């Protein structure tokens, strides 16, 4: 055993060693309990950044740590490939977004193996490999003859100058966020998944999820946004029936959730393309252009709330059929056409949004609710007059008196006994559109035929190979400017047909996935039965909080998909969801000669804040995520080339709790391998004592005082360690448990017979309970005190006598 600790030396050995025994090549072992640990798969973009080898060191954490246990672990990895990144460099580098991926995939791989994660490269999969994406093109064909998957018009944002379609993210000011041209708005032929179809099972499944975080709940459930209300029509009053037809000349029909306030209603709102609206717009040209403003608009859903609220009035009006009160029609920029009947009710009174709308325009607020002796000013919005539960009706006649729930019914009961509505529950989810207009991604396995329409790709002539001899060129997808690609055959008729164009969401590939780590190498479906009965679901998920809502969904989604056509006998992908935190660093920045500013990396800078090269000074700047934005990322390779796996290994899960945000630190990097070099010392300097002993075990009646509470910190730091792998998944608590024993070993004379046995007790536990942070050095440490193999002697144990206090 060398003196000194260098990882260069020590870490492919253990990697050679652990692969040699092959103790994360795992099978269907029905001898031993499996577990399933996995973190979110990456992009293959170039290179691992420090988000990557914070989620996978935290995944290895878990996986070693159940591995020591006894169970059967599976960690895969894999490759998330498909997407837009290869498209890019493909334009900028002039080579196949294919090659682009595969030589990024090779690297990547290269730096996750020589981070010594305990991987099962054999289950390895890469989502743009016909043999992976062929089972999603399957589902899809037997989702689309059943209904599932459909195909209809919807509308898109066009680009001219870049021949591209955008999502609302990449529309700035209604133009094009790179080519800087007004954007269009055209309808054009996508495929949906009915995804309402299974509103009401995922949302109340989510109950089931105990082991998720309650925020992660809480953004499903509001997304997928249920709930019940009532639609209410409001006859159109004889004065404003000009330019209406069918029923939209009889009345105007609703839907709110605060029925019990339909006394309280002062307007009414309704969507730009509502035929209310363009009735009433024939005429007025502000009208008009107010309507062309709102089609005109690209908003994503994450800013909807943040929009300006606006509105203009129609000179249309309805009657309130509760108590006959003429009402004006308003067009406003937030009711949504597509969403229930593109028009709702106002009550400004007990609605924040009402409430602002109308202090804007001077409309006016009527109260109809009273929550305890509470005064209510029209003029200022408080907190409690949209309370639901303590609030008792006042001002609406008959009404008056009666609480949320009774009201609620009193009021379905006076609409549907006159025929002006019912009861009725909404979501806010909308269809999962999965067209792009993109080349680098799933085909649709979908032959148009202009005699048998639209028909899905069978099963046998599955794939649809996407051809990866392509170099995009920037002016639209090449798919659709390929006939090689394009012009087939029906695989009904023979007769000439064209194939889908437009590619799959890559959401789609990672909705699955995780299923089929199972059977990597199975041909004759998604997952074969005997790998799916033994895995079963997910045990621990590991990813960032960016994917709690979309990603998440979908993956619930697939599974009860699959489940449906009988592939897996589970409800749920994933049993326990831990969220990582971002990593931050500092940022540096020198003034233009333009008035800019110019973003530096940290690895240029050195702190005395000086620019390396030129020795001037340089601008410390805020702390941020790192990102190619301010130029603020650091380079995990160069961590690795300076310090080693562990030491990067043991920085991250030492920095901050995983949840919680970490802070780039050269010293705390410099303090994470000063620690290791402290474990390398303390065992060399005890085996240089006098070498190996067999540890202390059994009855310790006789050992000293000083003896016995070193055991008592031993076996107190084990169940400790212990509970924050397990149960809490707080890393850099256990990190700092084994450093205060090893505090205590250090002030403890350890060179009696009984004192040696002690110690070697201490270092066998301490290099075991450190092993899922920092495998390959205590791997190093394990062999020169004990001979046995280390994953075979297992997680320590807690002996409970060594707690007992005279
Ligand atoms: C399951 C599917 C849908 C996952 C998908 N393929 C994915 O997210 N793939 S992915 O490759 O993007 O990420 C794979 C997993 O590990 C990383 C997690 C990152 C969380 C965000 N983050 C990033 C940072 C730090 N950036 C840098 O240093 C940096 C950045 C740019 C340039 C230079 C340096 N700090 N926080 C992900 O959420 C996910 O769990
Ligand atoms: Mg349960
Ligand atoms: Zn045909």
């Amino acid at each position: 055993m060398q003196e000194h600790y260098q990882p260069a030396a020590i870490e492919p050995a253990a990697q050679k060693k652990w692969d040699d025994a092959r103790i994360s090549n795992v099978s269907e072992d029905a001898s031993k309990p499996k577990y399933y640990c996995l973190s979110m798969f990456p992009y293959p973009s170039g290179k691992l950044h420090m988000g990557h080898v914070r989620n996978y060191t935290i995944g290895d954490v878990l996986s070693r740590f159940k591995l020591l246990n006894g169970f059967n672990v599976m960690q895969p990895m894999g490759w998330d490939a498909f997407g837009m990144p290869a498209e890019n460099a493909a334009m900028k580098n002039n080579v196949a977004p294919a090659a682009w991926t595969y030589d990024n995939i090779e690297y990547m791989k290269t730096q996750l193996k020589s981070l010594g994660f305990a991987v099962d490269w054999e289950r390895e999969v890469a989502t743009c490999k016909p043999e992976y994406y062929r089972w999603e093109q399957w589902l899809f064909t037997k989702l689309f003859e059943k209904g599932i998957v459909y195909r209809k018009n919807g509308t898109v944002n066009w680009d001219p100058v870049d021949q591209t379609v955008l999502a609302n993210e990449q529309v700035i000011d209604g133009r094009g966020w790179r080519s800087g041209a007004l954007i269009e708005k055209r309808e054009i032929p996508m495929y949906y998944f009915k995804i309402t179809d299974y509103a009401e099972e995922l949302l109340n499944d989510l109950d089931k999820l105990e082991h998720w975080p309650e925020q992660v709940k809480t953004m499903q459930r509001n997304w997928i946004g249920k709930s019940r209300g009532m639609t209410v029509r409001f006859a159109v009053s004889d004065d404003s029936k000009q330019g209406l037809e069918g029923d939209y000349a009889k009345f105007l029909q609703v839907y709110t959730t605060r029925p019990d306030t339909l006394m309280g209603a002062t307007y009414v709102a309704v969507a730009a393309e509502h035929p209310l609206a363009t009735a009433a717009a024939a005429d007025k040209p502000e009208l008009q252009a107010f309507i062309a403003e709102c089609k005109a608009g690209s908003v994503a859903e994450a800013d909807m709330a943040t929009m300006e609220k606006k509105g203009v009035p129609t000179g249309r009006y309805v009657v309130n059929p509760l108590n006959g009160d003429k009402l004006e029609v308003w067009i406003a920029n937030y009711v949504l056409w597509g969403y229930g009947d593109g028009a709702v009710m106002a009550v400004p009174a007990h609605d924040e949004r009402d409430f602002e709308f109308a202090a804007k325009y001077n409309l006016p607020k009527k109260q109809v609710i009273a929550v305890g002796d509470n005064a209510f000013d029209a003029n200022r919005w408080q907190e409690w007059y949209g309370d639901k539960e303590n609030g008792v009706l006042v001002n609406s006649g008959d009404l008056d008196g009666l609480d949320f729930q009774t009201a609620f019914d009193a009021v379905a009961a006076k609409l549907q006994s006159q025929g002006a509505g019912e009861p009725k529950t909404q979501y806010r989810l909308r269809d999962w559109g999965i067209s792009r207009q993109r080349y680098w991604g799933c085909p649709i396995p979908i032959v148009h035929c202009e005699k048998c329409g639209n028909v899905p790709v069978p099963a046998d002539q599955l794939p649809v190979v996407l051809p990866e001899n392509v170099v995009p060129d920037g002016m639209g997808s090449p798919l659709a400017k390929m006939p090689e690609f394009y012009e087939t055959s029906c695989p009904c008729c023979g007769g000439a047909a064209k194939r889908e164009t437009d590619t799959m969401d890559t959401f789609i590939e990672s909705s699955w996935y995780f299923f089929r780590y199972m059977s990597p190498k199975f041909s004759d479906g998604m997952v074969s039965a005997e790998s799916a009965k033994y895995w079963g679901a997910v045990d621990q998920y590991i990813g960032g909080i960016e994917h709690a809502i979309l990603h998440l969904l979908y993956a619930r989604f697939f599974t009860k998909l699959m489940r449906d056509e009988g592939l897996v006998n589970v409800d749920e992908p994933f049993e326990r969801l831990l969220t990582q935190g971002m990593v931050v660093c500092e940022t540096y920045y020198r003034e233009n000669d333009k008035g800019g500013k110019d973003w530096i990396n940290p690895a240029d800078v050195e702190l005395t804040a000086v620019l390396k090269a030129d020795g001037l000074p340089v601008v410390i700047s805020g702390t941020e995520k790192m990102s190619k934005s301010k130029n603020n990322g650091v380079d995990p390779q160069e961590l690795i080339n300076a310090y080693g796996a562990d030491t990067a290994r043991l920085f991250m899960m030492f920095a901050a709790p995983p949840e919680q945000s970490l802070e780039w630190s050269d010293s705390g990097v410099e303090g994470a391998h000063r620690f290791l070099r402290r474990l390398w010392r303390t065992v060399y300097e005890y085996l240089k004592q006098g070498g190996a002993v067999k540890a202390f075990a059994g009855n310790q009646d006789g050992l000293s005082k000083e003896l016995k509470d070193l055991r008592h910190k031993l076996h107190s730091t084990t169940a400790k360690v212990s509970d924050d792998y397990g149960r809490r998944q707080q890393f850099n608590t256990a990190i700092a448990a084994v450093m205060e024993l090893l505090n205590q070993y250090d002030k403890t004379d350890t060179g009696s017979e009984q004192g040696r046995a002690v110690a070697q007790e201490v270092l066998e536990a301490a290099v075991r309970l450190l092993w899922p942070i920092v495998p390959h050095i205590c791997e190093t440490l394990w062999s020169e005190l004990n001979g046995a193999k280390l994953w075979e002697a297992g997680w320590p144990t807690v002996d409970e006598a060594a707690l007992v206090k005279s």
